[PDB]
């Protein structure tokens, strides 16, 4: 943290943050969500980290170079240490990225190494080559060299993500899946795990071995697993919570903007809210069904009447304000809702659905005030505009993500947030073989368009390819875009260090501080 001169610090430097749900895991290779990553950034530090405004900055690596954007050399600071006092070395990174790549680990982010094009990743994922063949090596204890199969100019931007953080081999091997328990875990971020009470709280305490420990101000941070946005706001207003999760309750949000204006933070966020269609399951494998659902949903009603928290109606997967996004807004989005409804009805009738043989399916969402209220409204809108019957089903976060990966669903509420600010952070998840492809979407055409983006050596051709890829996705109605999120949350007046300038919202508690109040 960089405490501005003049600012008087509170005697007690403790923070309470709501985290939206119980984390899937604390193992960097077994996580795929925002809640998981929120805690991960305080415990495990990779090569680079985001500064307080989101710029890729030195993490364990203090300096780095690239040769033709294909060979990246990271110089690790000598004083980087784990919480047990042992050094963080390039060997830790070699082991960790190999473990991420290894099919045996079954990481949901195994494809992150494909997104970065680390040499030999495809064969390793397919079981054709051993994970030790991965294009990473330790040149010495403080030098990590990564070799890519093609030039990736934005490669370093990917490195702030949890999947490429180091994990302690010793603890993993000795304790297996219980390596993350408080008594066994070893961490290299600014914090250490103190307590972990499932469905109650995660308590982290300052890690004195952290290389930048002298700049850390918060001594303890508690992460809560409250999925009810109304409850989160209530516990924030009662004084228990210092920072709510960034999912806002439809019930209380208007109230709040008027009641506590200076505590309501609303900033740009690179995330898209959509209804994910299981593309490999009939009748959702029929593009006419998918298109009907996409068109019959009334974004104006949901976004501006039902939710109205500052969101913008969406027509794409990649947010249009992503760095490098120059998207073509589709004609259907410009039409009136009545025209969209008419077309939707025509397509469904073409697909075989009638009044005595209607389309009935499930709408899966993770427990939440916001998602439930929106799902009820969408169910109503689809029933009214298309004559479709939807059965709502809520699941807790960890179960919900597993269900989507399994493909044991029809339609699911979804929200993807960028991992790095570049269109492929979104687009790569729709690749036929992506480990993040819960849409179960497989398009050779789409795949080829993305493949071509690193075969050109200029941003204009690349951006046009991203635009065409979104057009392909939209043509196939892979998803039902709803709105582009805004990062809205409540932050107590005494919490300093939160700028809201980072569109990826990669917060580190080491950068925050409590002002005397």
């Amino acid at each position: 943290a960089d405490v501005p001169a003049g600012v008087q610090l509170a005697d007690k430097q403790t923070l309470v943050r709501n985290n939206g749900s119980e984390v899937q895991s604390l193992d960097p290779h077994k996580i795929e969500g925002v809640p998981e990553s929120n805690v991960s950034r305080d415990l495990f530090e990779g090569l680079l980290i985001s500064d307080v405004e989101g710029h890729p900055s030195p993490g364990v690596a203090e300096k780095w170079e690239n040769k033709d954007f294909k060979v990246w050399t990271f110089h690790l600071r000598e004083n980087a240490k784990w919480s047990d006092g042992t050094p963080v070395t390039a060997h830790d990174f070699v082991y960790s990225w190999q473990r991420l790549a290894d099919p045996n680990t079954a990481s949901p982010y195994a494809s992150y190494l494909q997104y970065g094009h680390i040499a030999n990743i495809d064969d390793i994922i397919a079981g054709k080559k051993p994970a030790t063949d991965l294009g990473v090596k330790a040149l010495d204890d403080h030098t990590f060299e990564v070799t890519l199969s093609e030039p990736v100019p934005y490669f370093y931007k990917l490195l702030v993500h949890p999947s490429v953080s180091p994990v302690p081999k010793s603890a993993v091997e000795k304790f297996g899946d219980k390596w993350t328990q408080p008594a066994n875990i070893v961490t290299n971020g600014a914090y250490k795990l103190k307590n972990w009470v499932v469905n109650e709280r995660i308590v982290l305490e300052r890690n004195p071995q952290y290389w930048d420990n002298a700049k850390t101000v918060i001594n303890q941070v508690t992460y809560l697993p409250i999925s009810s946005e109304v409850t989160d706001v209530n516990r924030y207003r009662s004084g228990e919570i210092d920072m709510t999760y960034n999912n806002m309750p439809i019930e209380l949000f208007q109230k709040l903007k008027k009641e506590i204006p200076n505590e309501v933070r609303v900033d740009p966020y690179l995330c898209t809210y959509y209804y994910e269609i299981n593309n490999q399951k009939a009748p959702f494998n029929d593009v006419r069904v998918r298109t009907a659902l996409k068109l019959a949903l009334d974004r104006d009603i949901i976004v501006n009447k039902v939710k109205n928290q500052g969101d913008l109606p969406a027509y794409s997967y990649t947010p249009p304000y992503t760095d490098g996004a120059k998207l073509v807004e589709p004609e259907w989005f410009k039409w009136s809702q009545q025209k969209r409804n008419e077309e939707a009805k025509k397509l469904l009738a073409e697909a075989g659905f009638t009044a005595d043989k209607p389309l009935t399916f499930d709408l899966l969402y993770n427990t939440s005030d916001l998602h439930k209220k929106l799902a009820i409204a969408v169910a109503s809108i689809w029933k009214k505009n298309l004559g479709v019957n939807v059965n709502l089903e809520n699941q807790e976060w960890k179960t919900f993500l597993d269900t989507r990966h399994q493909g044991t669903f029809d339609v699911a509420r979804a929200g993807w947030c960028a991992d790095y600010n570049e269109p492929t952070s979104f687009l790569n998840t729709m690749l036929s073989d992506s480990s993040n492809n819960t849409a179960h979407y497989k398009s050779p055409a789409f795949d080829k368009l993305i493949a071509d983006t690193l075969k050109v050596a200029d941003d204009t051709q690349r951006s046009e390819l991203y635009a065409k890829a979104e057009q392909q996705l939209d043509k196939d109605s892979a998803i039902v875009p709803v709105y582009y999120y805004v990062n809205a949350r409540l932050v107590k007046p005494w919490v300093g260090g939160y700028t809201g300038k980072d569109p990826l919202d990669n917060i580190y508690v080491k950068n925050l501080y409590i002002i005397k109040h």
